[PDB]
């Protein structure tokens, strides 16, 4: 039967869903490591043992636990991201889009949801590879993590809580892929890993750590990038932090062995009620359980790998959005409101300035302000706030993603960069959060080919051109067709630094991405900041 | 007799000189105080001894011993500014065009020569007083004081070369047209001291200086401020310069009376031979003698007293030229040439700005070269030439001027901003040097009023607007013709900020002029520099 196949793990049976008047096989749910509960909290993943019998993966599988965005009870804008299933510890599966008929070995693509590596889920809406699958006729895998102090609570040196575990869940995901994709028509030797803001940085992170590197062929960062300034902290910042959750909780601190026990003993939701209390910094963008440069999964500093060419080399496709940082700024800084244009003043201006560059002295502080203050119109509510949101983009987003494409494009085999800046027509978000944060996904997965979601008919083709540069690069290491007519996506290179923007206008060719600002935030700033 | 005037230091007889096809009288080289020779050299000026008899002023004065710019032999643009008659010590003198018939009692302007406080001379063909004094009928007067070491060598504490000697003989100036004015026809309840550069900072150190302050009703500063990083020095790097000066001539410098009294023997070219030598740093815009913050005629720090508004409280009329960091440029900076585009390279970009901030440290030039480069076209020659021009007039002339206004309008009666930036059309300087620092004193003097020079109609055209509105303003203390038609010259408040263009164009006011780069250089720069 279609759909009926044996793994290395078990058979598992999945079911035939329909798509655009079609059909196409779906295999949901499949565990590819033990549910890591109990004792097994914070620990690296273990392999699923293999089943007898058949698994039954027609349905989505629980999502991870994790912090419940509730900002907005009932808004479809913000509740699309919340988890749409049963929340449980028990939640490594990942799910898998197989076209009909079952291909003999063709590209895969296996999706790395982000979440700010505090949340995600692997079967949101926007999320469904059904219609990308069937479209461009590749074999869609989505995977699943553990988020917050369940995946990066993070005590070095001890072995039940190293850190990091989020990530090996993933790494275990890919091996499983590279293991068993075979018989689901996928070639082991062409998967392109790619993701979003976390799931972006995620992707980075597998480019870079050695233990990672042999189970892809190519990768897709979108609006993130492993040295991104929240993707990451110290060992020590780690323990820190892990410290003080276990303080919010009364554990005992004596020793790394009773404050994990004392963690281990508490309820899913009890870690999450005092998750954010752990920040050092009254902040915004900032996570508290994130990857830990450990040693191990990382070798050395972030920077030092860029610099000496210490990581995959091979193609990669990255890119962000115009307005990175409004989403932040709605949730976390004075002056905005959802239902307002949030017209910011000179005094929330500054105060959105010390909220967004959390560890900056005060010179740091001015130097910022400055350099995005229009000085012959201060007190313009409109520059303020889309100076402010350009900030929290650039510093978080956009400059550090720039930074890793520049490093890596000494060493790899081949770039291409995007811009998106086009606003969805169906967005329900205010219009001042213009391109928002996440909204290329729903282009990229397809949904604007689904007649019933609204979308403009420049959209569906706007959304069927990514996603056919997509999987054209997964599968060739060039989003071009070879012989087209159509605008050349060119390739970027250390000397042109091209890039395209992503619209429904004809393509346009850019050169150096916002380069005054990310000189000042990749250079300028940093240097000010060790010197004083 | 016309020609003969009776003043308290003696009867004085002047000549008819022809003018516009009209005459007036001029009194030339009229002395103001005792020859500062000898071992007079260094000390503060002494009035000038009454004479019997009659003086003849019918002739130029000498100029003030001073360093000659040979770098363009023959060439006019640079000779222009040369001493035109015989330099010697004894040249404390000032000059005096009166209108014909004799005045009973009219508005008074004092010109107040510039020349970086190291050259200068009151008898310049661009300083012809006739042109003004005869189209506005105002009593037009021209001083002179010492330049160099022998104006400026400052040994506190000592009161054998005390510092600041050549702002004295200004004020004795000052007080002799206070006196005797009246006698030529002049008010002496009515003058205006006006001057360029060094002469513009001068201005406003008499504003500032209590003992300056009484002799004088209003004033005007052209491309200079007393703020200027060039105009002064303190007491400390004083003391260290002349006694650098005394190192370079084999002096004795065991004590202040054995190097004063050794540099009192030496010839005036002697000491004018190694000027250049005593600046502490490779730079461009810094002279080696100039006024010292004494504690006496600067009671407190400049800053300290523009803040409590410790000045004199009347009406300014001031204003900047669109490129005056050209000339320094052309002279010291890498990469400039008269006769070339000057296109400068990266190389010679930063070479630059190092020697413009010379006080800065690696983090103060990056933040300097990063405020003016345009990362999307660096390698741009001409617009690393005009940013590098930029640098130099921002810093050491427009943003210097733009933090007086601003505090000296806090606690003035009215003030009037300009910002020149018509290019004479008879210039023998480059086109890249652009409106040129000093280029707006022949308009204001009048020069294009004579056919024979060459200036275009719509050049002698603004140089009436010019010559009205500053005569109107010694005048008044407004620049503007009350009931007139004309479009008018906005006051410059702390709100509006506004300004003027002066061009041949139809007037365009403005508001905070170049307050981005002023920002930065005003409120910026120095917290970093203070902080690192």
């Amino acid at each position: 039967s279609e759909l009926l196949v044996n793994t290395k793990s078990g058979k598992v049976m999945g079911t035939r869903v329909p798509v655009l008047s079609s059909h196409i096989s779906a295999f949901l749910g499949i565990p590819f490591a033990e549910p890591p509960v109990g004792n097994m909290r914070f620990r690296r993943p273990e392999p699923k043992k293999p089943w007898s019998g058949v698994w039954n993966a027609s349905t989505y599988p629980n999502n991870c636990q994790q912090y419940v965005d509730e900002q907005f009870p009932g808004f479809s804008g913000s509740e699309m991201w919340n988890p749409n299933r049963e929340m449980s510890e028990d939640c490594l599966y990942l799910n898998i889009w197989v076209p009909s008929p079952r291909p003999k070995s063709t590209t895969v693509m296996v999706w790395i949801y982000g979440g700010g590596f505090y949340s995600g889920s692997s079967t949101l809406d926007v999320y469904n590879g059904k219609y990308l699958a069937y479209t461009e006729e590749v074999v869609l895998v989505s995977l699943s993590y553990r988020v917050g102090a369940f995946g990066f609570l993070a005590l070095h040196g001890s072995q039940e809580a190293p850190g990091n575990v989020g990530l090996l869940d993933q790494r275990m995901a890919l091996q499983w892929v590279h293991d068993n994709i075979q018989f689901f028509g996928g070639d082991p030797k062409t998967v392109t890993i790619f993701g979003e803001s976390a799931g972006g940085a995620s992707v980075g992170m597998h480019i870079l750590s050695p233990g990672s590197r042999d189970l892809f062929r190519r990768a897709i960062l979108q609006s993130g990038s492993p040295n991104c300034p929240w993707a990451s902290v110290s060992v020590a910042e780690g323990r820190r932090r892990a410290v003080e959750l276990g303080r919010n909780l009364n554990c005992n601190l004596n020793s790394d062995e009773e404050l994990i026990h004392c963690l281990r003993e508490k309820k899913p939701q009890e870690l999450i009620d005092v998750e954010w209390n752990v920040l050092p910094f009254d902040s915004i963008f900032r996570f508290s359980f994130v990857p830990v440069i450990d040693g191990e999964f990382f070798p050395t500093s972030l920077e030092s790998m860029l610099n000496s060419g210490n990581f995959k080399k091979t193609q990669i496709l990255l890119g962000v959005n115009k307005d990175e940082g409004s989403f932040f700024l709605l949730y976390g800084a004075p002056g905005f409101s959802k239902d307002s244009e949030s017209k910011i003043s000179r005094e929330d201006f500054m105060s959105g300035v010390k909220l967004s560059v959390p560890h900056a002295n005060d010179l740091g502080l001015d130097a910022v302000t400055l350099q995005y203050t229009d000085w012959m119109d201060d007190n313009n509510g409109i520059k303020n706030r889309d100076g402010l949101d350009d900030i929290v983009g650039d510093h978080n987003v956009i400059c550090p993603l720039m930074h890793f494409v520049n490093k890596y494009t000494k060493f790899g085999n081949g770039t291409y960069l995007y811009f998106f800046n086009h606003r969805a027509s169906n967005l329900v978000w205010p219009e001042w959060m213009g391109v928002i944060h996440g909204y290329e996904i729903e282009f990229v997965f397809g949904l604007p080919l689904v007649k019933e979601l609204n979308y403009t008919a420049e959209e569906e083709a706007l959304s069927r051109r990514i996603m056919h540069y997509w999987a054209t690069f997964a599968k060739t290491g060039n989003p071009n067709e070879p012989h087209s007519q159509e605008s050349k996506w060119p390739l970027f290179t250390t000397k042109e630094q091209k890039f395209i923007d992503l619209n429904t206008e004809p393509m346009k060719v850019h050169q150096r991405l916002r380069v005054q600002m990310c000189v000042f935030w990749n250079q300028f700033l940093p240097k000010l900041l060790n010197a004083t």
